[PDB]
């Protein structure tokens, strides 16, 4: 049987309540071997071995446990088969995205977690769990970029994103649509990410100790531009903007960031907007201000590419090339 | 034919470009009654007046709109039998629900806008609008709240909201539906909201000439407080937090909004996520903190329901208790 | 506590396989007591009663078996405070519009499934039937019409449809939406059914012993006028047709429809396009013809009002009429 | 200036109505030189040759203007750089996939329509035919199937549906989303079909003038074998089963198709569910009866691979292995 590598973060998978039917629960207090135990259907598909990494609200993520989780699978790449991660569901779409543009692994690496605690009736992380390690193990999982899987489907980490707060259907790549569905422990693949990935990256943090520094700022109705001066005084090297529409920012907030860019931040605007792209060439001239526009990156994944681009260049023309090749 | 008021505010449905099929375009430049004369078919259906209110585009809509949309609504209500008002599609989901709570005409109030510039090769605005005046001359349409029409769609001004950038379709009301369908100029009406609305609040802003100051921070991995510890130094009446998942903060973000709650500042706890509810008995116990739930309500609507709450009352279960009536 | 009966007809929430990790089950194997003791929770919320009335996977669901249900639930409406009946999701949405059109109780009446069966890993079906059992035990769930509740919605009967083959939360209302959203044992309604049901229509099926002959033909390039003619020369009293796009028929069956219709067959252009209303005023000439459109009602819906508005009346305009009102 | 050859079927894009105001039209009654100097911005992006091939409304789509298409297309693929077809938007979807299994032709080949007729307010056909012949003329989309152009999206012929009866935004690829988004005359593909198609295929209908004949048969509660019967009676080849759920059949349409695919007669079972894919190891024994399961391909689309099938085979075990590959 093919050996499979668990690295556990915490999260509802890993979460507890006192009661089958009452919805109270606090995650990531569940250590990973009784996560595995609880499903013993798991060793008769593969030869799996548990590491907890932290055990954590994935609320709480940042990016000392990202990099941990980065250099940690490219160092072990070659003593498994592949690897399968345990992680909250509230930032999970943003660590499946930082890893599916860091690790340097071609074997498959799948994420999974659950939105019903493991003490609730008709828990769903232990069927995740499983399926989780069927596509970690299946050698048709291989060369997709880093994986997500959640109710029965396989997601690219770059689309991928949470649509409900409550649902156990909650993950869906909203713009571009999953890659498989399982049933019966087989996978039906019909897509694969077009954007470059993994070892087809440049990005590489294998030498760093700390990201640069970037933070976001929300747009509504009569916006205060008080978060997005903050930033600025405090010196981040780059503020994404979750725009309204398709990346519009408010009267107030546009003055303070057009005058950020031309200080050396680097701005890239998003949208507050679940689905499609904020696009150049509508409203904003991106050109004029020195600004990026990030295509279907939400607010959370854009903040992911640009520090990633922030340790390879400064100039927005660039970063623009990497919004539009990652 | 009955005798219906436009209120005109700007957007794309009042937006131009230089070309049919470039995506380039500026906002709020055409005025009302070129709106009203480029649709020749609205005089076979409506005795339409049209009134210049402002000419902007919704990114920068602000308090100093809302309330001189919401009087001059109040003060014509005797003079019209119904309101079409044509608004960016930007903020209009804010607007929409600023009016549902503080309107007290109980003739129908239908905003409209255009995804596309009026100079666009089949641009959408001219067909939205005439929409929007049939819904609002049609009987059956009172009574109902404020109302979207886009798309040939009836949507409530609570749970409405812009789900992609780009997309003509973009309106959907992605929690409760839609209470409408429109074709052949008839409305199959299923739905009406059972949340209280218009003439059925405590909420009056005829007196007012401002409202209280609520600000949105946004969650994500490694998130600042930067933005929390901004607007609290700056006096801000209330926060809304857009969490990760169901209303979760960072550990950074939870410790200075919990600081902030206890010095009198009112804290309301919505998510980044567009679908369901921000609920209580989660993983954080607001009773202890003094923090307020969203229910369904997203960042930007909740700030709109925040605001009006505070010109009431400032005891966190006095607003927790609004937030589940409103 | 209130008084609960729950009437059992089968399904794979009464299903069973020889795995948790494989797919294949039979359905309809496991008696009711045993799904009530399998949820000992359920004794917390209400004193439960079980009956078995058939055990039958729902592909299965006939004519004798809903009147069965209708006549059972009318004469012990006294006897109890709700109803929940379990069934299979393959037709669960015919039964419960079927029901939704004939019960005049007005205690609520929820329909309740699973999508993976009782031995599977992560079943689905225990917490369901918890959350179907609050829902019957509300008193804010009375006088909604017949209700169905997966995966922590409740859904009206008319509009609920199944979406997916296989995912959990496969039963969505697709045009106007669910009425409430279950959190912790507690319901948040904001929607009501405005389309009259239960106590409110003329159908009354506690004299009748068979229903009206209604089948079903569906269109597609090429499509076989026979299975149409089959049903004519049968002497089946309606048909309906499962249109292309807007309720259009191909070529050959649309000249043996309207032969049918002017010798006294009721026929109504139905559509298998998944969403939105089949219309009147657009391709086809329904007055010339005699034809009824079903609007919202999908092909296996219309065929339930069908029969029903055939127990009544065969006049076409009369039917039309019916179809606008429930 | 690429050569782009456009042509025509009918279709609403080609449909007229007396009004713009009202619903009502007839397909299929524009020519297409009309429908082309109607956009005079194409001869910016290319040079357009359109030909007449039939005008219909596309509910009376058949097997003879299939087959002319697919050898129309192979014969002129070296005269022209790119080809896109006007058809209507009913089947529509079943064209589509029937060119993405017959065409030989490596150049694009995009098929585009319209929701509102030509004469309507807000008309949608323009802009869906200039973006069809911008991604006609697009390098990068050759090689990735026959596709359909709509509402902005660029979809692949065998997963794309229609999913609204009234929508502008009515096309969606339900199971696996959109290959493409185009926003300003420009394309971001992140997608391509896994499934093989167009010259990968073995099916060549060069030589053919008819196809083999399959049927649909739907299931529901109380349903009739009548059309089952008939259709075997008649002596057609296969018979594709809209079945309810995960392709489950009501007890006497299971009874007529075991035994037809005793006799010979090729049985497929797909779904009346309008996502997902009909599996195997569900409720029914595909291998002891002899039946095809159809996966993702919803019942038209797996008439058209079953139809092409059986130019092949008529044995089971090699269809199935066709529905899976293709
Ligand atoms: N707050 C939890 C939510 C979950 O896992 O579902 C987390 O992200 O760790
Ligand atoms: N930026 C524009 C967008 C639109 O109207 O579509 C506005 O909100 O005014
Ligand atoms: N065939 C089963 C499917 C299910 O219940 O989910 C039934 O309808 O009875
Ligand atoms: N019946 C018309 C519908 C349309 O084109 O939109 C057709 O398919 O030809």
């Amino acid at each position: 049987l093919p050996n499979i590598t668990i690295l556990a973060t915490g999260g509802t998978i890993a979460g507890g309540g006192d009661s089958a039917t009452k919805s109270n629960y606090t995650v990531g207090k569940v250590g990973v071997e009784n996560l595995v135990n609880a499903v013993p259907q798991l060793k008769d598909i593969a030869n799996v071995k548990g590491e907890q990494v932290v055990n954590i609200g994935s609320q709480d993520m940042n990016d000392n446990v990202w990099l941990t989780l980065a250099k940690k699978i490219n160092t072990d790449c070659d003593k498994t088969d592949g690897f399968v991660i345990t992680h909250g569901t509230d930032t999970m779409e943003e660590t499946a995205y930082f890893l599916d543009l860091t690790v340097k692994c071609d074997k498959p690496v799948v994420m999974v977690g659950a939105m019903r605690p493991s003490t609730s009736m008709s828990a769903d992380g232990p069927f995740n769990l499983y399926n989780a390690v069927v596509t970690a193990a299946d050698k048709a999982s291989a060369n997709r970029g880093v994986l997500v899987v959640m109710n029965d489907t396989v997601l690219d980490g770059r689309d991928v994103t949470k649509t409900n707060t409550t649902d156990v259907a909650t993950f869906k790549s909203v713009n571009y649509g999953p890659l498989g569905y399982i049933h019966n422990g087989k996978i039906d693949y019909q897509r694969t990410p077009a954007r470059k990935h993994t070892s087809d990256t440049p990005f590489d943090v294998s030498k760093l100790n700390e990201l640069p520094k970037v933070g976001i700022v929300y747009n509504y109705a009569n916006a205060s531009d008080l978060p997005a001066k903050a930033l600025v005084d405090a010196g981040y090297d780059g503020i994404v903007s979750a725009g309204v529409g398709n990346g519009n920012l408010y009267k107030s907030v546009f003055d303070t960031l057009a005058t950020a860019a031309k200080t050396g931040t680097a701005v890239v605007r998003s949208s507050r907007v679940p689905t499609g792209a904020t696009t150049q060439d509508a409203e904003v001239d991106d050109a004029k201000y020195g600004f990026v526009a990030s295509g279907t990156l939400n607010p959370q994944k854009a903040r992911v590419l640009l520090q990633l681009a922030l340790t390879q260049t400064k100039d927005p023309q660039q970063i623009q090339q990497i919004f539009n090749q990652y």
